[PDB]
C-alpha cells in the first residue's frame, strides 16, 4: 500500500514483545533452522543495527495506479469470475442475523472469544466477552450503537497492529521479518459476517477448482479430490507472490468489491461499503497512527476469501492482457489467499506474464526460485500448496498431504506452556502422511514422556476419512 501519513501520538497502543513459544525436548535433538519470531527491538538474535519497527512497514512500497483500459479489463475479469462464482453458489446472499453471525451456520464457524477485540476496547481494558454474548448470540450497548452507525455508513475505525508470535525460519528472524496481524474492531468483524457471511459459508462448502478456492477444505480428505484433478493437465505451475496482501492496489480492490458483491447478486448494499472501508486504513502499530492507501489488512475474518477472490481475477487478468480469447476454461486453478496452483493444457508462459502482474503491483515468482523462471511440463507431484506436497499413498492409491520433514521438526520443537500433549496429537495427524519410519523418528523425543498416537490408528482413521468405501473395501 501507500503510506500517506506517519504521525506520532502519546496514547501508546503497546504490543506483546516476547514469545509464548517455549522449546520442547525435540529442539535439542533436531536443532532446527527455526525459532520464535523477533518480537522486541532488543532481541539478541537480531542482526546488529536493525530496528524491528521499520522493516515491518517496508512492505508498503506504493499503491499501484491502473490505466482506464486496464481497469475496464480488470472489471471484465472480476465480472466474469463473479459470474462463475455466483453461478455455483447461488444468489441467496441475504444478510445473516446477529445470532447467525455470532454462532455461525453450516459452512461458517462461530466467531471466537478469548481473542483480541481491537480498538479501542484495548484502550478501555474491555474484553470480547464484555461486548457480545457468544452463547446467547446477542450484543451489547455500544457495539449495537456502532452496528447501526455502519448501516448509516459513517464508521470511524482504526486497525490494531499486532506482531505474529510464530515459528519462522532463522533468517527471517535475524532479518527481523516478523509478520503482523491487523486486528479490526469486533463490531467490524461481526457486521462483515452479517453482510457477506452467507456467501463465505457457501464458498467454504463448495471449495474446489470450479470456484478456484481451497478456503474451508480439509487437506486430509481433499488432497485426493484436488490431486486427481490437476494430474489431468499437461502443465502445472507453483506461483509465489511477494507481499500479496500489502500490494492489492486501490483500483483492483474497489473494482472487485464493486463486481463481486453487487445487490443484483442478492447482497445488501452495505456489503460493498463495509469491504471498501478496508482500502484506506488506519494502523495503530508502533507509534500508533499510520494511514495507508491500498492493500488488504492482514487479518479481518474474510481475508482468506478476499485474497482468494483477487488471486482468481489476477490470473484471468494477466492471461487476457497477454493472450487473446482467454476464458475461464483456458486454464484451471485453486488458491488459498496468496497460495495458488495453476494448470492448463495450453503451454502458457508465466515468465511473460510477470509485467502484466506488475501492472497490478504484484510480483510473481517460481516456487523453485531456481532454473531461471517459469518452466513448462511440471505436474501436481512437483508443487507445494498449504505447505503440503502431493504424494501417492502406496497402500490406498490416494493422494496424501505430505509436509517437509524439516518443517515438522520446527513445529515439534517449540510449544506454548501446558499445550505440548495436545499439539503432539494435532501434529501427529500431519506427520502420519510422512510414512511410518519418519513418523517414528519425528516423535522419538517424546517417547515415554507424552502419549503418542500409533501410526496405524491415524492411518486407519485417514483411510476411512478419504472415503469409507476404501476402509470398507478391506475385510
Ligand atoms: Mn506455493
Amino acid at each position: 500500500g501507500l503510506i500517506v501519513d506517519t504521525r506520532d501520538v502519546e496514547e501508546r497502543v503497546h504490543v506483546m514483545r516476547k514469545t509464548k513459544l517455549a522449546p520442547t525436548v525435540a529442539h535439542g535433538v533436531f536443532n532446527p533452522e527455526f525459532g520464535p519470531a523477533a518480537l522486541s527491538n532488543k532481541d539478541p538474535r537480531l542482526n546488529e543495527g536493525v530496528v524491528l519497527d521499520e522493516v515491518i512497514f517496508s512492505k508498503h512500497k506504493g499503491d499501484t495506479k491502473m490505466s482506464a483500459e486496464d481497469k475496464a479489463l480488470f472489471r471484465r475479469c472480476a465480472a466474469d469470475y463473479a459470474s462463475r462464482l455466483h453461478s455455483v453458489l447461488g444468489t441467496a446472499n441475504a444478510p445473516l442475523s446477529i445470532y447467525e453471525a455470532i454462532k455461525g451456520v453450516d459452512g461458517l464457524d462461530a466467531m471466537e472469544p478469548d481473542t483480541a477485540p481491537g480498538l479501542p476496547w484495548a484502550l478501555q481494558g474491555k474484553r470480547r466477552g464484555a461486548l457480545i454474548d457468544f452463547e446467547n448470540g446477542t450484543v451489547g450497548p455500544e457495539v449495537e450503537a456502532a452496528l447501526k452507525l455502519m448501516e448509516k455508513r459513517e464508521y470511524k475505525f482504526a486497525c490494531q497492529t499486532f506482531l505474529k508470535d510464530e515459528i519462522r525460519p532463522m533468517e527471517k528472524i535475524r532479518a527481523g521479518k516478523t509478520r503482523i496481524v491487523d486486528v479490526l474492531p469486533v463490531e467490524h468483524i461481526l457486521y462483515t459476517r452479517m453482510m457477506i457471511g452467507r456467501f463465505c459459508a457457501q464458498m467454504h462448502s463448495n471449495n474446489g477448482p470450479q470456484i478456484g478456492s481451497a478456503v474451508g477444505c480439509n487437506p486430509d480428505v481433499d488432497w485426493q479430490r484436488f490431486g486427481t484433478h490437476f494430474a489431468q493437465y499437461r502443465n502445472v505451475w507453483d506461483v509465489d507472490y511477494s507481499a500479496f496482501d500489502a500490494n492489492h492496489c486501490s483500483d483492483a480492490m474497489n473494482i472487485m468489491f464493486e463486481e463481486v458483491f453487487r445487490t443484483e447478486f442478492g447482497f445488501h448494499p452495505n456489503a460493498e461499503w463495509i469491504l471498501k472501508t478496508l482500502v484506506n486504513t488506519e494502523h495503530a502499530y508502533e507509534n500508533k497512527r499510520i494511514t495507508v492507501e491500498g492493500g488488504m489488512p492482514s487479518g479481518c475474518s474474510a481475508t482468506s476469501i478476499i485474497n482468494t477472490i483477487l488471486n482468481n481475477i489476477y490470473v484471468l487478468y494477466a492471461l487476457r492482457r497477454h493472450y487473446e480469447g482467454v476464458e475461464l476454461d483456458t486454464y484451471t486453478m485453486i488458491s488459498y489467499g496468496d497460495d495458488i496452483v495453476v494448470a492448463s493444457d495450453y503451454d502458457l508462459d508465466f515468465e511473460a506474464l510477470k509485467p502484466h502482474f506488475k501492472s497490478l503491483g504484484q510480483t510473481i515468482t517460481p516456487a523453485d526460485k531456481s532454473d531461471k523462471g517459469f518452466v513448462l511440463g511440471h505436474s501436481i507431484t512437483d508443487v507445494t500448496f498449504l505447505k503440503r506436497h502431493f504424494h501417492m499413498d502406496y497402500g490406498t492409491g490416494f493422494y496424501k498431504p505430505v509436509m517437509a520433514s524439516k518443517t515438522l521438526e520446527a513445529i515439534l520443537s517449540f510449544a506454548r506452556r501446558g499445550t505440548i500433549q495436545e499439539k503432539l496429537i494435532s501434529v501427529a495427524g500431519l506427520a502420519v502422511h510422512s510414512g511410518p519410519d519418519e513418523y517414528r523418528r519425528l516423535f522419538e523425543p517424546f517417547q515415554g514422556l507424552f502419549e503418542i498416537p500409533s501410526y496405524r490408528s491415524l492411518y486407519l482413521r485417514w483411510v476411512n476419512a478419504v472415503c469409507g468405501d476404501a476402509a470398507a473395501a478391506l475385510e
